[PDB]
């Protein structure tokens, strides 16, 4: 790392123009314009709030052009002047008036500059408490109705009313209709965000109330150092947009063929509320809209899913979209990551026990009916009481076995040579890892006896208060017996993370001699 005093000078400012490039190959390299610099002196000059229309325009409507002296892109002739009349312009006018400016005319390399400097920038947009914070600034209007915010920014197409309108309880984040270029009449999100964001934060800032308002300079939405300053709420309360507390997700065959698919499982009751609690958005499941799972994912796959099937939506190890997938990676965190990492939880086939826990008789439904397909043609209505009541009947451990069946010490002293036996405190450790699993409900739900977690180190064996010696399956089943102890113990200390240079070959047993 080069010294702190040797790093040099970053913004969230820069502005690299190159639209002439839509015409062709540029003879001379993208020109850098620091943004905030810019705006910055001018609100200087400029008295009344026209600091932007210094250099934006106003459609027809009145919403402000994003594009530097024009409402569109034309000529690469046109272009080329717009740029050096009117950037060239004002710098030239401002040092005739003793100002400290921009480049002048023959400065080319001043503006078209090989080696600009570093950008700090750094994306934004609304997690959590961000979005609650304008969920519930009185500020933002209730618009079309007595309390609700959601019309100040989410709107859906009328394709029909031909308008744009907020359509309540459809809402959803700008990325599912707005991608990185523009569709057709539907800005990137680049342009939607700048749109509808910075011209609502003026707006308040200009308002006779006074009211605290969002970003408008660059840095103030992109400086990380910006970005640390803002207050951030540790209560966000849930987000209310008609979702269900409880759902079935169903082996839906695609409107194809009925090729006579019907399904080998029971059917999945899936706690929607306590997974809201527990993820950062809702895109990261509702990865393209929010919608449902087997709108694209069915049975048999289908083009509007990449023919993706359900199993394989619910079931990717590889993927945070799936099910099992998610779970696997949060098995990673160090108070789990103890067992789970010995047992190598999401890089071997899933234990046929872990199937029943998703799988399982729904309740409040006759079990023909249910094999009969009751579910599948059913109001929403009752699927949704049919998996709260299944939800509810479900099972749970806490705690493990009872003391006296869990030896609080136990001597390892068949290898003794260079050390003493080891001490184990067997016992002690349960408690700790039990303690470390905490009130986790993934935890909770997952391990099925009282005797599961012992699986954690007792592997390969039938579940037992009484399992075999290590020695069974190691020695002279591949690591040896001294090796599958280290690999076992510091294995898990290490993924625990609960010791670095603290690190003594004493802990676990005496040197002699
Ligand atoms: C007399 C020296 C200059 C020459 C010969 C020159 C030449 C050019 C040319 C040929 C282009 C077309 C795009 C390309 O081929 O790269 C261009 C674009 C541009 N120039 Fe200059 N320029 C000069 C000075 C300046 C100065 C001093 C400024 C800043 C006030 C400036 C700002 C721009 C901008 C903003 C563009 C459009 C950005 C883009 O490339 O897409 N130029 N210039
Ligand atoms: C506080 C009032 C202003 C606001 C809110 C504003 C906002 C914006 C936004 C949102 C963009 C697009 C950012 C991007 O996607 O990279 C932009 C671009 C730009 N702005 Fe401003 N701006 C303001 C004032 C000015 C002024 C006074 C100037 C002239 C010194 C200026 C010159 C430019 C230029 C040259 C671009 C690059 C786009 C192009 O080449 O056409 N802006 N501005
Ligand atoms: C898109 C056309 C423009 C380009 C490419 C451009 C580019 C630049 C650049 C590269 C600098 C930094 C020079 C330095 O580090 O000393 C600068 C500074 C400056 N420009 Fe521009 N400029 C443009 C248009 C304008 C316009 C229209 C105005 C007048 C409203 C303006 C006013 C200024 C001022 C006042 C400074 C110095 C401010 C400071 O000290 O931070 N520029 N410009
Ligand atoms: C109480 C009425 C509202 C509801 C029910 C609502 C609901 C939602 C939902 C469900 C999402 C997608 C969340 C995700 O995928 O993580 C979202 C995203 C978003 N909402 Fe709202 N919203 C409401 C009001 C507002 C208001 C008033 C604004 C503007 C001040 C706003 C701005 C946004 C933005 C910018 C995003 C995208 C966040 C990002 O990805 O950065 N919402 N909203
Ligand atoms: C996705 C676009 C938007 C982004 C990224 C954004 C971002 C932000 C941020 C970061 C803040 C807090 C700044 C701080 O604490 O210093 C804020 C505040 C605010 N924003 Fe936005 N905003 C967006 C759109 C909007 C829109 C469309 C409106 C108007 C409906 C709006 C209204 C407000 C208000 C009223 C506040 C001040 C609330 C308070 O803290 O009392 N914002 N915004
Ligand atoms: C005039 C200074 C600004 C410049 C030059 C600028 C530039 C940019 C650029 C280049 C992107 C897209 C990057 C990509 O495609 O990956 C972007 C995205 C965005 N900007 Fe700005 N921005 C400015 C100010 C702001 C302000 C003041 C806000 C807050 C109202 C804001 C909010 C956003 C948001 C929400 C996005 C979308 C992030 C995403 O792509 O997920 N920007 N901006
Ligand atoms: C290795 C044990 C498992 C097997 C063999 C298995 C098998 C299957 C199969 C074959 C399907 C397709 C539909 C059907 O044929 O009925 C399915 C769907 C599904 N599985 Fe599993 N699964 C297992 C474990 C799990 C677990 C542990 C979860 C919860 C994290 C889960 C959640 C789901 C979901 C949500 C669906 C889609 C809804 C449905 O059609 O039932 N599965 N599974
Ligand atoms: C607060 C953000 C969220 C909102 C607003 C939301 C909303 C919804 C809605 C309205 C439905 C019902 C779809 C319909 O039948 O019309 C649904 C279903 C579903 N959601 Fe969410 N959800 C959110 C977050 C999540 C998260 C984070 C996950 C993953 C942990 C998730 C997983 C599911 C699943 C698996 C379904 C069932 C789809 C099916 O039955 O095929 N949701 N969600
Ligand atoms: C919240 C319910 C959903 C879940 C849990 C889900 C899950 C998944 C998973 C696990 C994958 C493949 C692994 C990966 O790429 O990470 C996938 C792929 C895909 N999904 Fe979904 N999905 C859901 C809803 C949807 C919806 C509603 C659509 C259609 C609008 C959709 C369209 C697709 C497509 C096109 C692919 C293929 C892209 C790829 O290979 O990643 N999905 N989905
Ligand atoms: C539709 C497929 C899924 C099914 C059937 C499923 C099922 C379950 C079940 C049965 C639990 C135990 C707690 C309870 O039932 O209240 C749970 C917990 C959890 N799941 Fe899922 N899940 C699925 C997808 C996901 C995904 C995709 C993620 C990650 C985005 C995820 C993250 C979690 C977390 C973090 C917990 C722990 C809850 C807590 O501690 O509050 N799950 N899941
Ligand atoms: C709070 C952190 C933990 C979480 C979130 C967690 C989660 C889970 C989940 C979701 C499963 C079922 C998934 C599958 O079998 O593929 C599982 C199984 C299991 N967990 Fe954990 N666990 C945690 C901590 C622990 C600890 C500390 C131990 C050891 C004392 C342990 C031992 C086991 C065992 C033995 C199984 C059964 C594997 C088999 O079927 O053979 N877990 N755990
Ligand atoms: C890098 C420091 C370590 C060295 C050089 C070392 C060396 C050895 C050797 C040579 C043996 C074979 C038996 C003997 O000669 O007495 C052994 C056994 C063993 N070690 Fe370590 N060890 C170290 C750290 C650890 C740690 C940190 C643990 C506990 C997390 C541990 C647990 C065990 C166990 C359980 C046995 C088998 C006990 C027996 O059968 O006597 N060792 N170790
Ligand atoms: C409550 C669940 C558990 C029960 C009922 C249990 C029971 C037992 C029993 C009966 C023994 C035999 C003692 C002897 O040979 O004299 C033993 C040994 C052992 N247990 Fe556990 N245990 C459990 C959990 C664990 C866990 C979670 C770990 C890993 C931290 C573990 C690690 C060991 C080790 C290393 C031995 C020594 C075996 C050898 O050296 O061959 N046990 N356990
Ligand atoms: C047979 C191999 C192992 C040996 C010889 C061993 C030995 C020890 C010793 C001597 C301590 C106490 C250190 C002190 O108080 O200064 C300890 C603590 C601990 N061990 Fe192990 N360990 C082994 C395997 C494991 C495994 C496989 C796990 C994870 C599943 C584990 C988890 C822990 C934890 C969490 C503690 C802290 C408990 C507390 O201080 O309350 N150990 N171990
Ligand atoms: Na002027
Ligand atoms: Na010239
Ligand atoms: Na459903
Ligand atoms: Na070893
Ligand atoms: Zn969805
Ligand atoms: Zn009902
Ligand atoms: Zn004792
Ligand atoms: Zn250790």
């Amino acid at each position: 790392k080069p010294l702190p005093g040797s790093t040099g000078e970053q913004r969230a400012d820069l502005v690299e123009i190159g639209v002439m490039a839509k015409f062709g190959n540029l003879e001379l390299p993208k020109v850098t314009f620091p943004h905030d610099r810019h705006s910055e002196a001018v609100a200087k000059v400029a008295a009344p709030g026209k600091e932007c229309a210094t250099c934006h325009k106003n459609d027809d409507k009145g919403k402000m052009s994003l594009k530097f002296m024009r409402l569109e892109d034309t000529t690469a002739a046109d272009l080329k002047n717009i740029y050096h009349a009117n950037c060239i312009g004002c710098h030239t006018e401002q040092a005739k008036a003793g100002k400290k400016t921009g480049p002048q005319d023959g400065e080319c390399r001043s503006c078209h500059n090989p080696k600009p400097m570093a950008s700090s920038w750094k994306q934004i947009g609304l997690d959590k408490s961000l979005h609650f914070r304008h969920v519930a600034a009185k500020a933002i209007a209730p618009v079309n109705d007595p309390q609700k915010n959601c019309g100040a920014c989410h709107h859906v197409y009328d394709e029909a009313a031909k308008k744009l309108s907020w359509v309540k309880n459809k809402e959803d984040s700008c990325r599912a209709c707005h991608g990185d270029a523009r569709v057709e009449k539907k800005p990137s999100l680049r342009e939607a965000a700048h749109t509808q964001c910075i011209t609502c934060h003026r707006s308040v800032a200009a308002a006779p109330a006074k009211a605290d308002s969002g970003p408008v300079s660059c840095a103030g939405c992109h400086d990380p150092a910006m970005q640390a300053k803002f207050k951030v709420v540790r209560d966000v309360p849930r987000l209310e947009r008609g979702q269900p507390d409880a759902a079935m997700v169903l082996p839906v065959v695609g409107p194809g063929a009925k090729k006579g698919m019907k399904g080998a499982m029971k059917p999945v009751a899936f706690n929607h509320k306590v997974h809201e609690a527990a993820s950062n958005t809702c895109r990261a499941c509702h990865h393209v809209k929010i919608d449902n799972c087997t709108t694209c994912h069915t049975l048999e796959g289908v083009k509007d899913g990449n023919f993706v099937q359900i199993e394989k939506a619910m079931h990717q190890p590889d993927s945070m979209k799936s099910c099992v997938g998610c779970h696997n990676q949060k098995v990673q965190a160090p108070a789990c990551a103890g067992c789970h990492g010995f047992m190598k939880t999401g890089a071997k086939p899933q234990p046929e026990a872990a199937c029943g826990v998703c799988h399982a008789d729904p309740v409040g439904m006759d079990a023909k009916t249910v094999a009969d397909g009751g579910l599948l043609k059913a109001t929403k209505e009752q699927r949704a009481d049919v998996a709260a009541a299944t939800l509810a009947a479900r099972r749970t451990t806490k705690g493990t076995l009872p003391a006296d069946d869990i030896p609080e010490f136990v001597t390892i002293g068949v290898l003794s040579d260079k050390y003493e036996p080891s001490k184990l405190p067997h016992r002690k450790i349960v408690n700790t890892l039990m303690a470390a699993i905490g009130d986790d409900k993934l935890a909770g739900t997952f391990h099925t006896d009282k005797a599961t977690v012992c699986a954690g180190c007792h592997h390969n064996s039938p579940a037992s208060k009484t399992p075999p010696k290590c020695a069974s399956c190691h020695g002279q089943d591949r690591p040896g017996l001294k090796a599958a102890y280290h690999q076992q113990c510091m294995g898990c200390h290490n993924r625990m993370k609960l010791e670095p240079a603290d690190t003594a070959c004493a802990e676990c047993h005496k040197e002699r001699a």
